[PDB]
DNA sequence: CCGTCCCCCGCGTTTTAACCGCCAAGGGGATTACCCCCCAGTCCCCAGGCACGTGCCAGATATATACATCCCGTACGCACGCACATCATTCGAT
């Protein structure tokens, strides 16, 4: 936007850090990092799927 | 060669226990210092060992025979299949 600086506006952002509670800003990376996820497992995964109730396949 | 089947194997969980990293202590390897008692070395002396012959020995080496062992054929058993008669069952009239 065009119609403010960034002081005033750096400053209005001020007031309403003051006027608004802060934002969480909070970051995250998961347990998992790598590894521990072969395909086949989902291919099994899968295969427990299928023999439940995708045998009928209807 | 036929063909059998099971039993290792991949592969996947999940328990763990090696793995390290560090901490702590002193047992104990390693070293110095001393010294004596201990082995080398000489001299001397002598019987323990080797060389040489010797015979005798029994030790071996050959005989002959009794006996043991293996193998084939044999017959004998025997359970077998084949085969039968007979025990049994069925079709018809009673």
């Amino acid at each position: 936007i065009g119609t403010k600086t960034c002081r005033q506006v750096y400053e209005f952002r001020v007031k309403e850090s003051s006027i608004i509670a802060p934002a969480p800003a909070e970051d995250v990376d998961t347990p998992p990092r790598k590894k521990k996820r072969k395909h086949r497992l989902w291919a099994a995964h899968c295969r427990k799927i299928q023999l439940k109730k995708d045998g009928s396949s209807n």
